[PDB]
């Protein structure tokens, strides 16, 4: 469960948040393949709730009805032809997985749902899984409410319902067998593994039960004895009797301490410097990053939901977003998922994001293709930082110095600093306010280098700044602090 199972060379899965399969599929053909991505995370593809008020929320997909792959995002034969055509090109899907729940216990019953499946939360019933009031922990949960009240008391945060969610239970082998049924189809179909939504309010060992359950990968494309990487989404940054190490069982923990963390040292906040970042990983009190899957930023807390709060960055601080995710995809610690986005009409009153809800771009609720720009940026309101070229390019740096140690750290005790990977890469960061200009060791060979962030290396030439080692390894760089991206990265791909 451990290993992401991605082509050898490439270290990263990009976040592909509310993508149809259409787009995904054309996507790694085009761009994800050849731009050396890992993998996709795909939004949930089963069959939930549509619900009208508010209009299509993000957060409808979190509401399963049944395990139909049928979605706003597409239908069975388009999720099909996607993991097809992304793994045929070496790139692969990773599935949202929504296993702890079914919808919310106040929502009609009737046929309001992306396939059009009846259900009944009232009753209990879904009977396109099938589901029953048997399938539920109404009489395990221990509330008055019978939702989770206290997060200091472990056991009703696992049998109780997470804001009036339906709570499935995963302590019966008929429930753990339907779900497996679910994850089998997609295995075989030919996802290389899952993202665990809501796994603390899950016990280790009901998901240990499930994943007990599951298939091999495909043959077709993994080789033989392959088990799906599993990564749980556990927010923990501590203080509560639930613990990331407690599903290290099953696989590898989201490690939301990160993005909180370097968000807080990036923006300058709480006395936080870029110095402090030389033991940046367990130092700063993390989980081991064999079990971390980091982020700087996800779906929810990019919008005020999950943690990290206001610490958090996002493409709307752009900028600092750039930085950010660049000293994530250049540090060794864990492994890295890209978040790409779209853009939603982000209003704020008195303090609050009211429409934190909007769901994706769409023409009366349906979900409006990716296009792409002349210059290579997505239009329809799609961010696409995946697809920034300090983005994608960083992207490619982990690829290249993967494996190699870090080394060469240099800081001027403020926020000027720079480190390198082995003899492969090196990259440097200014954020403080003045300029960065100083001669350093870089660890490299000598040559003339691409920066990799203001330009690309194109056959033979640089379109941004070059960067010249000497015979000693030695360099100099000069990053003025209203530069608009206050960072340099070089490596041996990037090597005239
Ligand atoms: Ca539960
Ligand atoms: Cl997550």
């Amino acid at each position: 469960q451990y290993s992401s199972n991605t082509q050898q060379g490439r270290t990263s899965i990009v976040h592909l948040f509310e993508w149809r399969w259409v787009d995904i599929a054309l996507e790694c053909e085009r761009y994800l393949a050849p731009k050396g991505f890992g993998g996709v995370q795909v939004s949930p593809p089963n069959e939930n709730v549509a619900i009208h008020n508010p209009f299509r929320p993000w957060w409808e997909r979190y509401q399963p009805v049944s395990y139909k792959l049928c979605t706003r995002s597409g239908n069975e034969d388009e999720f099909r032809n996607m993991v097809t055509r992304c793994n045929n090109v070496g790139v692969r899907i990773y599935v949202d997985a929504v296993i702890n729940h079914m919808c919310g216990n106040a929502v009609s019953a009737g046929t309001s749902s992306t396939c059009g499946s009846y259900f009944n939360p009232g009753s209990r019933d879904f009977p396109a899984v099938p589901y029953s009031g048997w399938d539920f922990n109404d009489g395990k949960c221990k509330t008055g409410s019978g939702d989770i009240e206290n997060y200091n008391d472990a056991t009703q945060v696992r049998d109780c319902r997470l804001s009036g969610l339906l709570d499935l239970a995963l302590g019966k082998d008929y429930v753990r067998s339907k779900i497996a049924e679910y994850m089998n189809h997609l295995i075989d179909i030919g996802v290389a593994g899952f993202r665990i939504d809501a796994s603390k309010h899950m016990w280790p060992g009901d998901i240990k039960a499930i994943l007990d359950k599951l298939h091999n990968l495909n043959s077709n494309w993994f080789p033989e004895g392959s088990k799906p990487f599993i990564y749980q989404e556990v927010i923990d940054l501590g203080g509560e009797p639930i613990k990331s190490s407690d599903y290290f069982g099953n696989g590898r923990v989201t490690e939301w301490k990160y993005g909180a963390k370097l968000g807080t040292v990036i923006r300058k906040w709480n006395g936080e410097k870029m110095s402090y970042l030389k033991n940046w990983g367990e130092g700063w009190g993390f989980m081991p990053s064999d079990r971390a899957l980091v982020f700087v930023d996800n779906h929810d807390n990019q919008r005020g939901h999950g943690a990290g709060g206001a610490s958090i960055l996002t493409f709307w601080d752009a900028r600092l977003y750039k930085m950010a995710v660049g000293f994530m995809l250049a540090h060794p610690y864990g492994f890295t998922r890209v978040m790409s986005s779209y853009r939603w009409p982000r209003y704020f009153e008195n303090g609050k994001d009211v429409n934190d809800w909007v769901g994706p771009p769409n023409d009366n609720g349906v979900t409006k293709e990716v296009t792409i720009n002349p210059d290579t940026t997505c239009g329809n309101d799609w961010v696409c930082e995946h697809r920034w070229r300090q983005i994608r390019n960083m992207v490619n740096f982990r690829n290249v110095v993967d494996g190699q140690p870090f080394t060469n750290w240099y800081d001027n005790g403020s926020n000027q600093v720079a480190f390198g990977r082995g003899n492969r890469g090196f990259i440097v960061f200014n954020n403080d306010d003045w300029t960065f200009s100083l001669t350093l060791q870089t660890g490299l060979p000598a040559g003339t280098y691409c920066d990799v962030i203001s330009g690309d290396k194109i056959n033979g030439n640089c379109t941004g700044i070059k960067i010249y080692v000497s015979d000693d390894g030695k360099a100099h760089f000069s990053i003025s602090n209203s530069a608009e991206d206050p960072f340099i990265a070089i490596h041996a791909e990037s090597k005239l």
